[PDB]
């Protein structure tokens, strides 16, 4: 596997479930399919950086907070 | 994307401040030349996995880079 797929998709599980939300919840939010997010979340697809930013407006994240909830996961 | 703008901008800074140069970071991170260009400048579609293969080409650990990703976000005015 990818190490950094694990820990992002895990971030976006995390916040996903904060936000009292599910995934085909993200795939509408986002404008993706939801056949994608379950993907994303088993470490299972390969986003790219704009699907990325599709999902962190679905997610009504920002930027520095995701990153910084990213760098917690690492640690 | 304001995204590819900020991560594409801190992967030339470091590569920079690495005393590197495109190619040599092509080399290292096991891309084409063609694509790290590209990149940090049409920000071209860089993937997870591409960000992690040139994470390693320069030497920085997922801490410090989005630390030093942070920061440009940041940064104002």
């Amino acid at each position: 596997e990818s190490f950094l797929l694990s820990k992002v998709s895990f971030v976006i599980k995390k916040i996903r479930l904060e936000k009292g939300m599910t995934q085909e919840d993200l795939a509408y939010k986002s404008n993706l399919d939801a056949t994608y997010i379950s993907g994303i979340e088993r470490n299972s697809r390969n986003l790219t950086i704009k699907s990325l930013e599709l999902i962190m407006k679905g997610l009504e994240v920002s930027d520095v907070v995701f990153f910084e909830m990213l760098i917690k996961e690492i640690l």
